């Protein structure tokens, strides 16, 4: 169950495997196992971590449907395996493979978008060593994200022609989202080591009570933390220190490890320093089990603070927090979907200069190197799985629902530790209205995953599910998650142009959240710009438009009290499936997709710094 | 000497220091001593590889002056160290770098585009290690590539507020050259580790002889290849086999290491298979020096294939070769000077997308990575040293020759076994032209440094320098290269819009090149081009007028036999320092920044299409 990042210490080693690989485009529903047993035949090259799609002109990858074959050789000197045991991670690989190490098969993966790991350690041989990995980037009826198994794609465009044509087309995977379906080996690859008789397997510190918080929550007299260590393998020890930003030991600890093996307590610490938005602090956790040498250890960051929602308030460090940000991607150029550390950093420093304090991880997890990133940054994360597309044909799958859960199980056991993570999503815009039995169906249907969140979570964060703009009077389940997030595009998808017209919509509908009584949040409003596009009095599509848009709707949401935050679509515009309202993808970024600010950027950069990350409403 | 890639092996491991460092702004001529003793005070966050400049939208980077410094924290087995050599190696910090290691000075460096390393076998020790590199991005009189000392930069646009203002201006590098000064730890850091007693320090192939190549040259009846290791440490032997692209040992032979120690020998490879552009076939030289546990090994790829320099031609396996390419930049978005392999796999499919098969490393060498790449792609290339924006100020300064010499050795030794390199430039368009002693004086400079190009690389190469659009009557040195590579803008910075007499200039300046009896191509030769910009009589800076320019131009070279290549410039749009001649960049790109095809590209990817590799002219 525990994904601890690989990490290399006095007992432990990592070996990445990054680099340019070999790969073959395979077919439609398979691929040829012996690929594996030799070197493939007239390979190409292909960098990894990435997506595949945008690293070959030659071919139309984007078009590709199926299976597609990386493949590499790695090597390593016998000492160092010697003895230890030996996992091959892979942080993602979108959307389902199959791995092989000198033609074995390692095993199979579905999710695409977190991490999964084997035992090599029998596999592995000395000298070269040949890894293949097929890739599968179907998507359909019963995957998350979810594919439509026949029709057209996500906001797509009777004659008996298209009929026949239709029915004789090239399959392509039809989106039931808005965004490209980006495949391969997304994210790292990587061979790491840890001591095989016993070894530290999974790591969660929550923040269990804090006492005092000064005024500026900068500090707490008292924190009282708790620590759950498990182990594998197989009177014994583990030693806890807890670190300061300076590596200072200001608590320890040594705990017995009882039989599955575990060891879990409590440890205070006196004038702790509290993690905020805009001034985080971190301390580490080193967990060493205890027997020019010693044994197994493991360094877990994290941050001192509570996250609770009290009435319509959402508080942390007891302090009244209000969202100032946006929806993201992990989109760029060439790279795709893949992870690209230069761009999270860059991105980073850019929701700094908007004096923006928060993001939402739509639609799927994302590295966690970007975690790490926005722990040590001050920057607020919104949690989300993959079940983007959903309907009431997946309700009634349960392999769908086992997905699913094993989707907010894994995106919560890898995420647990971040203090920078304050809430979970899992959904965005499924179908929730409707008449009959329908809002019921999906009421049933999520309800058990609210709890499963709740449960998986030892910090017991807040849980929502993002509401797309539909009838709220029959949706009965959004009412019920902890925070209400809702997308609308009251001015754009509907009473097009008319900001007036939008205004008095969007203030009916805040009139029944008002009555709802929960705290409510945007986590998604926009407009799609292109930038250079300029009017005097701002069209749709103009960047006057867009500016107009953000300062019309934020006027409205100003009004309300118990509305606790705005986050806007999109962060950058971003690739998606060719279509008729898609130029050149989404632009509903205020930044250009080469991260570029747009005019409604600069406008709402001096917004929000007016705008106080505690004590706004 | 020797900087062969590091390498992991049953004998030596690779421990990548990639990833999210720590980083700091200093001082315009210093930084604080105390930050190598000490974690970074109040760090940001700034991802390796990479140019640091666009990582930070907070701050102004790309106006920064002077020094910043790195840090991080590492720790390594204890038992992966033990009996070790450790060196930590750079791929590149641009332009100087001050190493640190646990508050002791490794070293220092100089030149932002080759590796250097440090044996850091004594300074590391058990658990984390603290790494401080401290980089400085001035450039002036005496750094190549070169800056200027005073006034204006590159293509920059008396009155008494203007001398003033300037006196006081903050300080700025000022480029002698076309592109932007992007600065920091662009490549790769690594820690690697040798045996200690004796170990593999350097390897080099060469194809010394070819008997009866086939007709299609996809074979030689035998080929002579010539070994030559070197190796570090205190009747020895190393054993070295050669094994062709599936992995077979097709040769091998036994050679005595003697004292420096060396092995040297020749190996005959029967029925050979040869690297063609279009066509590569690479085999590996595996070097073993003899004596669980074992010794020490490498593995040194190579390709068989011979260049030729005759009358006016440009023989690659005996066959008559025609260049079609550009120049390019390691340029992009986020990344800028920074090392990308997404974006090396996407530009060398772009490069057979356009029916291209070369490219020139202007203006300084590349990331390893790439020359890998297109020795397994059959790309040819030009290897250029920064040695841009020289002149005469340059040519009396010992300093400046000096780190030129170092620039060339350097190269050569890191690049001297990739195959796709065909041919070595010395600089680019420094000043050769004038009257006086003025072409004495450049001559003198370049000539010893042709000189050394040559005694440098043990296949002996062809030596170009590719020279400015000036007075070729007074020039006395471009005439002495061994294939003349000329950059010429007629059309564009002169006769501008005049495609009628760009082209008899053209062939005015052809006339005189007629008779020198050199093979002469483009290696620039272009006009800016905003992407969407359109005319039905395309004027400058049209899609339409880059189109016409490439068909009027190219249209006068293909009369002339003699003329052997066409490399444009440029590839793809790239940054530059701001000022009145450049839009967002560098526009001269065939493709974007983003990669995307302008008309040209297209027009060019048809033409190419119907040009062979061999046999043109
Ligand atoms: C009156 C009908 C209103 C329809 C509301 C549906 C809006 C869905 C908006 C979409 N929501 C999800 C996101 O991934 C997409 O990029 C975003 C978009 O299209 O820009
Ligand atoms: C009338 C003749 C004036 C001299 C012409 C010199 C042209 C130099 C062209 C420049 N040559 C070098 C390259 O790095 C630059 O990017 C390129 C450019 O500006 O586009």
């Amino acid at each position: 169950n525990g994904m601890l990042y690989p990490q290399s210490n006095d007992s432990r080693i990592v070996f990445p495997l990054d680099g340019v690989w070999d790969f073959r485009t395979a077919g439609e529903d398979s691929y040829p196992a012996e690929w594996a047993d030799a070197p493939l035949p007239e390979p190409l090259p292909m960098a990894v971590p990435g997506s595949y799609n945008d690293q070959n002109d030659e071919l139309n990858l984007r078009a590709h449907y199926g299976w597609v074959v990386y493949q590499r050789s790695f090597a390593v000197p016998s000492r160092l395996v010697a003895g230890q045991r030996m996992i091959l991670r892979f942080d993602a690989a979108t959307h389902a493979a199959d791995v092989y190490l000198n033609g074995q098969l390692l095993g199979s993966h579905f999710g695409g978008f977190l991490p999964f790991e084997f035992d090599v350690t029998s596999a592995l041989h000395a000298g070269e060593n040949l890894l293949t990995v097929a890739v599968d980037n179907r998507i359909g009826s019963s995957t998350l994200p979810v594919g439509n198994d026949a029709g057209t794609a996500f906001m797509g465009s009777n004659v008996p022609a298209v009929a026949e044509a239709k029915k004789h087309a090239r399959r392509q995977n039809l989106p039931n989202f808005d965004f490209f379906n980006f495949a391969g080996l997304n994210r790292h690859v990587e061979l790491y080591t840890t001591p095989a008789d016993a070894y530290i397997a999974d790591i969660a510190i929550t923040t269990e009570r804090l006492d005092h918080i000064a005024g500026d929550a900068c500090t707490a007299a008292n924190a009282l933390i708790a620590y759950d260590v498990t182990f594998g393998g197989d009177g014994r020890q583990v030693r806890i220190s807890i670190l300061d930003g300076e590596g200072t030991v200001v608590a320890g600890v040594t705990a017995d490890i009882e039989r599955t093996a575990k060891a879990s307590g409590e440890i205070a610490i006196r004038d702790a320093k509290l993690w905020n938005p805009g001034a985080a602090y971190l301390y580490t956790a080193v967990a060493e089990l205890l027997p020019s040498r010693i044994i197994d250890a493991y360094r877990q960051t994290f941050g001192i603070r509570t996250v609770e929602v009290s009435g319509t308030t959402f508080l942390i460090n007891g302090k009244p927090f209000y969202f100032k940000g946006f929806g993201k991607h992990e989109d760029s150029y060439f790279h795709g979907r893949g992870t690209d550390d230069v761009l999270n950093v860059k991105d980073v420093s850019l929701i700094h200069w908007l004096h923006a304090n928060s993001f939402r991880t739509s639609h799927y997890p994302y590295a966690e190197s970007m975690y790490d990133l926005c722990d040590r940054e001050g920057i607020v994360i919104i949690d989300e799985v993959p079940a983007v597309g959903m309907s009431w044909l997946q309700y009634a799958n349960p392999l769908v629902a086992e997905r699913h859960r094993e989707a907010i199980r894994g995106m919560i056991a890898r995420d647990k530790n971040h203090p920078c993570i304050v809430m979970w999503s899992i959904a965005n815009e499924p179908g929730l209205d409707g008449d009959g039995e329908r809002p019921r169906q999906a009421y049933d249907y999520f309800r058990p995953l609210y709890e499963l969140a709740h449960a998986s979570d030892p910090q017991n964060r807040p849980v929502t599910l993002v509401c797309c703009q539909n009838d709220y009077t029959t949706d009965i389940t959004e009412r019920t998650m902890d925070v209400v997030c809702i997308n609308r595009y009251y001015g754009w998808y509907n009473l097009s142009g008319d900001l007036d017209a939008a205004c008095h919509a969007l203030n009916i509908e805040l009139d029944f959240w008002e009555n709802i009584g929960k705290p409510v949040m945007f986590t998604e409003y926009g407009a799609d710009t292109i930038e250079g596009i300029h009017g005097t009095h701002g069209e749709m599509f103009s960047e006057e438009f867009q500016r107009d848009y953000y300062a019309r709707i934020n006027a409205e949401i100003d009004k309300r009290p118990w509305f606790i935050g705005e986050q806007l679509w999109n962060f950058a515009d971003f690739a998606t499936f060719q279509g008729i309202i898609r130029v050149e993808g989404n632009r509903k970024g205020i930044l250009t997709r080469d991260r570029q600010p747009k005019m409604a950027a600069h406008w709402l950069r001096e917004r929000w710094a007016g705008i106080p990350d505690y004590g706004y409403k």
